[PDB]
């Protein structure tokens, strides 16, 4: 497998998607754990308009990342 040899943001395909997918899942978990309060099994914790934003933030950024991951293989995203 490659990616590590190239280490230029992105280059390979299929592997990077899985890697990022796992990274996103882990990130989401870390985010869920990263609870905020004051100043500036579980699954669905009682919250008004925060959990959605927390989940959305990484999603909005991850979405393009995935596209870029796949696009990089073509030549450029």
């Amino acid at each position: 497998m490659g990616k590590f040899t190239q280490r230029l943001s992105l280059r390979v395909r299929l592997t990077l998607i899985f890697l990022i997918l796992a990274s996103v899942t882990w990130l989401l978990s870390s985010f869920v754990a990263w609870k905020q309060t004051t100043d500036n099994w579980e699954y669905r914790e009682d919250m008004a308009l925060a959990i959605v934003a927390g989940q959305l933030i990484p999603w909005l950024v991850a979405l393009p990342i995935m596209l870029i991951i796949m696009m990089v293989l073509l030549g450029r995203e």
